[PDB]
């Protein structure tokens, strides 16, 4: 569409004064400055950008309703858009480092950055580093005499470090909590004990809300002069509640959706994450489907891999799916209802937004 | 000495307030806390503190010649002492992440954090993620209300660019730079054209000098509120000049100095790094030695290994060292005589900084 294509017309200039800068500044070669971009085309680009396009949504909101000059408006777009590239880059960031953690062969129907044979986990690990720096030098540069800097700044600092502890809480989901200790190899719960509907809403809203749904809103409420404007707790409350439906999506999405179409290869069951699928599926599970699982769940061997899948499928977790989507259904109208009390238009673009998630077919 | 142990002891105030923070806030359990206690006690601890305890010489020095009353004394060296964690921590963040990089053993005479075996690549590299974010933590929680804050973060963001840049010229400085391609497996150089010490020097330049002397030396300046009273042009000069001979040391000591003094075991040769070593080698080397050194560098082979620390001995690099460190002292000192003109205390710090880091044995 544009909007989108506009979009990206930001990120061609946001690419061009970066790798500038490197040149003039940081003394690069030519050549390093060609790996860089590829490195930034490969991680930012090739996605949906519902985080970036998030932003302009809700600043799109607000200026059809409020009286600024044309050049203001302007502004607003394009600062609209940078601040929608911080996102999609400190996503970028994660999306690479977590590649590499949870040994994933593809994303966005390409390798992973750290399969590409000339890039290796060796390199991909500071290029990941690379990009959330890049978040930083982007809004100091774009945003320096801006009201909201230091607003935008402290958030982000705090959804980062949300997502960076909730990866945490993600890749040692498989462990006994009493048994994490750096001096010993972690060995696989074999209880399952913490595979609980709270623990696998404690990870999800870290690893995941704040930063897909929580920030993107915020953000284009801060470029908008708006944040003043919503109830913040509202604002909390239904990013975190869209962002843990859109995570229990990419749970379901990869088991159950075929690589060609969602430009990922699935990897939940053999690293024995605590998906909702598995939190599920014990919440509903009889003896010895309990027994089965336990024999099959986190390991690599596609045989045990199909067994898993197999008794997800005959567990009719798509029941399970129905009456949670109805659920969120219920909430996030709730709290739209709840946002409009002083911001029809907030209201507006988080029901668009909402749409757009629960549409998804990644 | 106490200066360190009162450095410590905010060093406790900080984990305390991080890890009570993480419990409050962040929904942490007793187990996971526990690791991320050790891990911050694994990273962040056990090496000199050069880093830190450079910003509270800094502010001791102008505090010694400014009227202040005492609860004021008091704040400024508290600031001096967070500020001086802040970069301890962003160091252990590119440690933890430079030892995967580097495939390292041993970091302040123990494993390297990724190779504690309840630790591993997949979560360290996470826990490196984490180590940088408490940087940020600190900074807007301690520094809330400092006049100083802004330029602080500002600085900070561009120091660490700077570095994970470094970082980048660092892991591929073994690459031919026309041979880069993110698509085709990255060959060593064969000819060892980009050893050169321009090449060294861009490396060191970025990769190092940024944090390990420029902002330390900044960071005590602006908890002084001193900024304006010293030539910034000087500083960086002189930090760099200093970073580089720090760097250069690193390099005479990962071939040179017994693990068991320096408390890691060297891969430079191995990992066919452009260090001050092999650059210097090939600046004064006959056609059969630099033939010898090319049929042997960057290979694990501890035969190998050999020869080319043999090459080193014969080719008397202790005269290089020598004359290099001659024209360093030469010009360190006429670097401080300059700084002298605006800032007599912050010269002697210079030079109590420059004397510390001349006589390290590591
Ligand atoms: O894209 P992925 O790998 O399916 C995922 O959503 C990626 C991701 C990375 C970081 C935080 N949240 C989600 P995950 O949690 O790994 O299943
Ligand atoms: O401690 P190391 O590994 O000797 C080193 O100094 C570490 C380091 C990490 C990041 C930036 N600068 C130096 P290197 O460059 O790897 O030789
Ligand atoms: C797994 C994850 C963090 C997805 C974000 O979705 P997007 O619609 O913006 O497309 P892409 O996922 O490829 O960014
Ligand atoms: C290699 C490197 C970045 C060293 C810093 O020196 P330090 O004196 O402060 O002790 P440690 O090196 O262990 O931090
Ligand atoms: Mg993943
Ligand atoms: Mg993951
Ligand atoms: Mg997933
Ligand atoms: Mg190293
Ligand atoms: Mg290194
Ligand atoms: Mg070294």
């Amino acid at each position: 569409m544009a909007s989108m294509e506009r979009f990206l017309s930001v990120y061609d200039e946001v690419q061009a004064f970066l790798l500038d800068q490197l040149q003039s500044k940081y003394e690069i070669d030519p050549n390093r400055a060609r790996y860089l971009r590829i490195m930034m085309d490969t991680t930012c680009l090739g996605g949906k950008y519902f985080r970036g396009m998030t932003v302009v949504n809700v600043a799109e909101g607000f200026l059809a309703v409020t009286q600024h000059d044309e050049a203001t408006k302007e502004r607003i777009l394009h600062d609209a858009c940078v601040g929608g590239w911080m996102i999609e880059f400190l996503q970028a960031h994660y999306l690479v480092e977590d590649d590499i953690m949870d040994g994933s062969v593809m994303r966005r129907g390409k390798p992973c950055w750290y399969r590409f044979p000339g890039v290796t986990t060796q390199c991909a690990i500071n290029d990941g580093i690379i990009l959330k720096s890049w978040t930083q030098i982007m809004a100091w540069h774009y945003f320096a005499d801006r009201p909201f800097l230091k607003d935008l700044l402290c958030l982000f600092q705090k959804v980062d470090y949300a997502t960076a502890v909730g990866q945490m809480y993600d890749v040692t989901s498989m462990c006994d909590s009493n048994k994490l200790d750096p001096e010993v190899a972690q060995p696989m719960t074999t209880d399952f004990a913490e595979f609980t509907p709270a623990i696998y809403k404690r990870i999800v809203k870290y690893k995941t809300t704040f930063y897909t749904y929580l920030l993107p809103l915020v953000m284009g409420l801060f470029v908008s002069e708006a944040a003043a404007s919503v109830e913040m707790n509202l604002v909390e409350r239904v990013a975190h509640l869209i962002g843990e439906y859109f995570q229990v999506q990419d749970d379901v999405m990869d088991c159950f959706t075929p690589p060609e179409q969602l430009g990922k290869v699935g990897t939940d069951i053999e690293d024995a994450k605590c998906s909702w699928l598995a939190v599920t599926f014990l919440g509903k599970a009889n003896a010895a489907q309990v027994a089965e699982f336990k024999a099959n769940y986190g390991d690599k061997d596609p045989a045990k891999v199909a067994v898993v899948k197999r008794l997800y499928s005959e567990a009719n977790l798509q029941a399970d799916f129905a009456a949670y989507e109805a659920e969120v259904v219920r909430e996030v109208e709730s709290l739209i209802e709840q946002l409009k009390v002083k911001s029809p238009t907030f209201a507006e673009s988080v029901a668009v937004v909402w749409e757009k998630t629960h549409k998804r077919k990644k």
